């Protein structure tokens, strides 16, 4: 009864995992409630109309090996009153802002964070600062670099505040194991983007906490990543911690929807917030987070549409 | 010679202004140098394919009032190989990186900032966050509200921050406040609009605004006053230096590209605060008559811009 577009694909590095996550989402979902129209979108960015789905498939999703050109369409084609659109995008054009900006434009519902708390929650720059600012998650030890700022002493206050190896990525990846790496990395990282990030490389326990809802925010139990363990063997304390951080994190950079924080947890038992995950894989961790909490992947599905409806009534009211 | 694809209108409360900086600068604009495709997006969200200039224009664009159904297209139609989108729109949906992101989408060159700089200079909580961590750029006295935040604490922390009065907005609903009641009374109705609730300071100073321009090489323009305009306005070169050094480091800490204008308060003991970045100002209006007392002329600085998002463009797409 309801129509289901599933954009899969993109242009980023995570377009073959984005493909696996859209191909699992359809057999996941609960037909009784949707129809599902599935939509390519290629390396190059063009937009395939591929197969419709009433009903349980079990049936490959199209791949950058596979398009079929007459099957291309134009990018607003997608557009039907009434459909929400679930991206299973991942990565930049995925997480970006760029996606959501296209169907905001487009007058779409879809599932997901909105247009700012995505770019702020991809660029970590932005997120560390927002949070170190407005809260006291503690974030991975990192130092910004923006293009202009004398080099001798960002080298000198990498150094201090972070110890090698550190890794250095533009903000929109190197490592360095001694200043000579690190100064060869920032080199290349300029040619990409004047913002750069250095950031400590951390061996540490990898937890991650499922978040979702709109203006009431739910999480998970914590599940580790090494094999992956559900819920996570830790000290309540800890998981505390981490589901507060997590709802906090979210309601900070004024998400809605889902996301997926992913912490490290150190020897000591200190917890750093890595990475808030706004479209997480389906591939993996986020509807197994919410399955050992009782709620079904096709229910969470379900969820997800009706948090997409309620954020496009608000948004055009 | 260039084809550029003038988009104009939209869905904010600045859309009527929209279309008089387009027609503003449908007319200065070189048609040596461009064909001009102009688009109207109304105030529901369409696409209406309207004028295309070979040659300057006498010659109105649309508005709300005068939609030509049958001219409505597809939203993607707009495209065109190697033709550069100049946005003339102003506040939500024209400032917010929806449109940049739709056009991103569509793989087409814009003018102006990209999608995280503009949505990062349309959100004033996280604008004043991140360049109070990353800078000196002191900014409007204000108190962040997040819903869940114990609303007593709250309102004595803007107590303690400002003095009455203040405006309430939802982040996304403008209340001025001259007491706590007042406070209170804007906070409840502005949380029904978004969570995220920012409680600014009102302030009565000297409105001072700086034009920027360039991707890697950030320019700035002498300073300009709003009151009538004096331009270049009358203070201090230690003031002049610093709104322009402020400026500068302002657009290139939040990643901008393109152009923006820094609008400053100046006060009568010579302190300088950010009020706003904004990333498509006007152009009806300060930001061009700014360039112009550079040297730079109208025309020749939407040449710039184009030439700028050409090569903001050849970045992403490498």
């Amino acid at each position: 009864k309801e129509t289901l577009v599933l954009l899969y694909g993109g242009r980023s590095a995570e377009r073959d995992v984005s493909v696996l996550s859209a191909e699992s989402v359809m057999r996941a979902i609960n037909y009784d409630n949707f129809l599902v129209k599935t939509y390519f979108i290629t390396q190059a960015g063009d937009f395939i109309k591929t197969q419709e789905f009433d009903s349980q498939p079990s049936d490959k999703l199209m791949t950058n090996d596979t398009i079929i050109a007459s099957q291309k369409i134009k990018p607003s084609d997608i557009y039907e009153e009434e459909a929400v659109v679930f991206p299973v995008l991942h990565g930049p054009m995925g997480e970006d802002g760029s996606i959501q900006g296209f169907l905001e434009v487009l007058k779409m519902p879809y599932v997901g964070t909105n247009i700012l708390s995505s770019s702020v929650a991809m660029d970590k720059i932005t997120t560390n600062q927002v949070l170190e600012s407005a809260t006291t998650i503690p974030q991975v030890a990192y130092v910004a670099l923006i293009e202009g700022e004398p080099l001798e002493s960002k080298l000198a206050e990498v150094e201090e505040k972070l110890i090698y190896p550190v890794f250095v990525k533009p903000a929109n990846i190197s490592k360095a194991e001694n200043r000579t790496d690190l100064k060869q990395a920032i080199a290349l990282a300029l040619k990409y983007d004047s913002r750069v990030l250095i950031e400590q490389g951390v061996d540490a326990r990898e937890i991650e906490v499922g978040i979702l809802g709109n203006t009431d925010v739910k999480t998970t139990l914590p599940g580790e990543i090494v094999t992956m363990a559900i819920p996570a063997e830790i000290d309540p304390v800890i998981v505390e911690k981490m589901r507060d951080y997590a709802a906090t994190a979210f309601r900070t950079l004024g998400c809605c929807g889902l996301s997926r924080c992913d912490f490290f947890l150190t020897e000591d038992g200190k917890v750093y917030l890595n990475e808030l995950n706004t479209m997480p894989g389906f591939t993996s961790m986020y509807p197994l987070l919410w399955e050992n909490m009782g709620l079904s992947y096709s229910v969470l599905i379900e969820e997800l549409v009706s948090l997409a409806k309620e954020m496009f009534d608000k948004r055009e009211s």
